[PDB]
């Protein structure tokens, strides 16, 4: 039979791969390599096995990076290279819950070529990701799987931090995709968000007490959950937030997640 | 080991708890273990979705030969393979436990299956406890209640629009079929902030009903905002309900009825 895709966690997966993964076609001599992949830190290796498990396809590997200094850094990776697996599992998932940013174009190209069985590099047309945003902030807000996509995006690109009395902030690393950032600001009713640019490291942040409450309650009330390290950071964040007077009193920081 | 992080499995448990069964039955000296569910033909596509989501099981059509000479139809989905039950079904129900007394059927089913009981003679006696397993507060404390609720609504809720012959205009009502689950019914009333519900008993038809504009508002928004959706006929009934609800002045003026589910 075919892949049933009415399950929201597949939207969470798209969010995760849109944030930190990739779906490309590359030149392997006179042949082509099609690959859906994602690389994360060792702290998220279990998350990659979870992905492998949910998708039923793929391979989890560990890569050793030879640093300049002579040391070795580690990363873990999940990828799918089997053409039939891509056509039967991945295509249907992304068709059902397409990516939100311009990265979506990478998908259409990947898909068009894959389904046409292009295998020699010389039969492959030229491609450069468009600079125009595929969707407007309102097209995003009209998508009924936004909140699910968002947990996967947060899993990959959000950050919870408590710093020195004390203050709490929620940030989302952006890679010039304001339409998505505005959809998030709106959907979550975040008011005191300040944008930044630290070494072209553009991000969106907020520390106000109500904004934090809104973020915590959206994350907490969503049936779609953080699965890897990001979940631990979140739970540690709450653990801390409970000790900060102005926050723990302003609302009921939940104890179950 | 099966990954059970997907809340749609809680929806599945919610659906089976409402219209399904998980039992051990005799077959002479042997024992049949079965997770099963029977629905009307209108939901045959839904059974196929369950099948593809669980990755196991079989869908069949049953012909009930009535005494009047007519053949009535129903469709069914079931899992009988011991390995499939141990490796898929057990982990799901362990992760997202049923909420009513029916949960006892599960524990019983699971203890025997794991102990590898094969003969009816080795089967200890069993009668589903009468006292509820959970309290309303225990229910409200489960973090997967809202996902379970959709599967349970898929099976036991009912959206109806109609014009009684004693009132000039149509009324909107949401009802949930009862079955000795008042602790669960109270958790729903509480969780959905329902304030004008009434109870029915039309031919032992214990159920909960509400027609108040605010109650209906709460139900429609809960359903529409949930990432976990109605997948079968119930969904179609839900969508036809909204389309009509839009034409009833008192409900339409009270709140913004969603146009996309």
């Amino acid at each position: 039979h075919k892949l049933n895709t009415d399950n929201p966690i597949y939207a969470y997966i798209v969010g995760l791969f849109e944030g930190d993964g990739w779906i490309t076609i590359s030149k392997k001599g006179k042949y082509l390599l099609y690959e859906l992949g994602i690389e994360m830190h060792i702290r998220d290796i279990q998350l990659l096995y979870k992905i492998k498990n949910i998708l039923g396809i793929g391979k989890v590997t560990i890569k050793k990076l030879k640093m300049k200094d002579g040391t070795i850094k580690e990363m873990c990776k999940f990828n799918v290279r089997n053409k039939n697996h891509l056509k039967n599992i991945i295509i249907p998932i992304f068709n059902k819950y397409p990516m939100l940013t311009n990265k979506h174009y990478d998908y259409l190209y990947f898909k068009d070529n894959l389904l046409k069985d292009i295998k020699y590099y010389n039969d492959l047309s030229y491609y450069l990701r468009p600079i125009k945003p595929f969707n407007t902030t309102e097209d995003i807000l009209n998508k009924n799987y936004f909140s699910s996509w968002l947990i996967g995006f947060f899993e990959a690109k959000s950050c919870f931090s408590i710093y020195k009395m004390k203050t709490a902030s929620f940030e989302v690393s952006m890679n010039n995709n304001m339409e998505v950032m505005l959809a998030i600001k709106s959907y979550l009713k975040i008011n005191n968000n300040i944008y930044m640019n630290e070494f072209n490291n553009s991000k969106m942040t907020t520390k106000s007490i109500n904004d934090i409450k809104n973020v915590v309650m959206f994350i907490n009330n969503n049936p779609i959950k953080l699965l890897g390290y990001k979940k631990l950071q979140y739970l540690l964040f709450l653990k801390d937030l409970r000790t900060i007077t102005k926050y723990n009193n302003y609302f009921k920081i939940p104890s179950k997640y």
